[PDB]
């Protein structure tokens, strides 16, 4: 399988962070790839092994590091024949450069993909993300380089965004939506021209309410999927 | 700790991709978990170059067996200790795969039939032309005392069309094709209807209220069976 999977430009999804976001990524690979039939869709191998330690607990509360888990499942995907690896978790990109160095497969960053899909006129941009993604500034250096100004929720509001994410991770979308939606309105009221959904649970909470939201919402999961499809479609046989 | 020690489940999917994503969705929804880390360890093969199953069985098209075998071994080598296949037609090859498999395998057919209420003796069957033609459900249904109701030829062409319309990405058109066939099976006396092709639950999704009889979800039945397998180990919760 390995050599023919590699010849076929198989994409590996390093997911499980969390599992609903990984399932959402798979749906988006189906929705965003033009295919005449089953056989024209993207070849995908998915790691949805969610025992990976909590990313914010590690970065902000001294919890066990997820790195060695990420490294192990990365190598599992490569050994299965993945030639490109994508990670449907923003906070995990704290370790992106580390994983890239040990990877033989190509890796595509969710951060670059997401920032690249912001309309050029949107210069003041809200950011919905986990505490650790904000605190370690994962989007900060890259946003500054593109001439963007990020707006994040205040301390009280950011606690509610974190609650929404973990309520989604617990399986209660309706509760998560009631928590998140006033924070989206607050970001707009403070002048967000666009809002980055910079945690891959956020698209799952917003889904069905984009019409009720004044400004565009940038879907980091979809941005990464689109980038991976462009990689897949750039080969001479594709 | 190796994936085999952790009782990792391998999903041999890509048949088709949307149905495989649906199975992942259902693994989340059907497993009681308080956080990311309590969910089922899963490795997924969604490599869809597997040749068309009905084309093989009914027209002599290229066989999917060598692809299924290859991706099976890929999943075992990655650490899957149990394998589930979210495709009913592919279970034509279930015994062959189980012969060469080191991991446990759980049939979508047995799981689905086990989730039929015992009072439903007359059961509609929505499936591909090849699943019907090769009788994948017939002997197991006969053992349980069930009578299968399948659409007549004209209706079945429309069921097959709905499945392939969903596989092309048009859920709205697939529903327009499928829903009259569901009413027909009910009008003919179905007491439950097996969604015996894993694209059927995606077409029906959001309309079970308007349907007068229970719809038996083969994908969900398989997920529930795999979760029970995972939860039965002494060192799992
Ligand atoms: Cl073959
Ligand atoms: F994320
Ligand atoms: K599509
Ligand atoms: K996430
Ligand atoms: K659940
Ligand atoms: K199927």
């Amino acid at each position: 399988y390995f050599q023919s999977n590699a010849m076929k430009h198989t994409i590996g999804i390093l997911g499980g962070m969390g599992p609903a976001a990984t399932a959402d990524m798979l749906e988006k690979f189906v929705e965003l790839r033009h295919a005449s039939c089953d056989q024209q869709h993207i070849p995908l191998i998915v790691s949805s092994i969610p025992d990976i330690p909590d990313r914010t607990a590690c970065l902000l509360s001294g919890g066990p590091s997820p790195y060695r888990y990420l490294e192990r499942y990365l190598h599992m995907l490569e050994d299965a024949g993945a030639e490109c690896i994508v990670i449907p978790c923003n906070t995990a990109h704290y370790w992106f450069d580390d994983l890239q160095n040990v990877a033989k497969a190509r890796m595509i960053s969710i951060l670059d993909a997401t920032l690249g899909d912001i309309p050029p006129s949107a210069r003041h941009v809200g950011l919905l993300a986990t505490n650790a993604t904000l605190a370690t500034g994962l989007y900060q250096k890259k946003a500054l380089a593109r001439g963007l100004t990020l707006i994040q929720p205040e301390d009280a509001g950011q606690a509610l965004v974190m609650q929404a994410i973990y309520t989604l991770k617990r399986g209660d979308k309706t509760a998560a939506q009631a928590l998140l939606l006033p924070q989206i309105d607050s970001l707009i009221a403070r002048g967000a021209q666009a809002i980055i959904m910079g945690c891959t649970e956020i698209p799952l909470i917003v889904a069905g309410h984009e019409r009720a939201i004044a400004c565009p919402m940038i879907d980091s999961t979809a941005s990464l999927v689109r980038a991976a499809i462009r990689w897949y479609e750039s080969w001479p046989d594709t």
